[PDB]
């Protein structure tokens, strides 16, 4: 998923 860390990639 996308949703741990405050820059990835944001899916959620």
């Amino acid at each position: 998923m996308d949703v741990f860390m405050k820059g990835l990639s944001k899916a959620k």
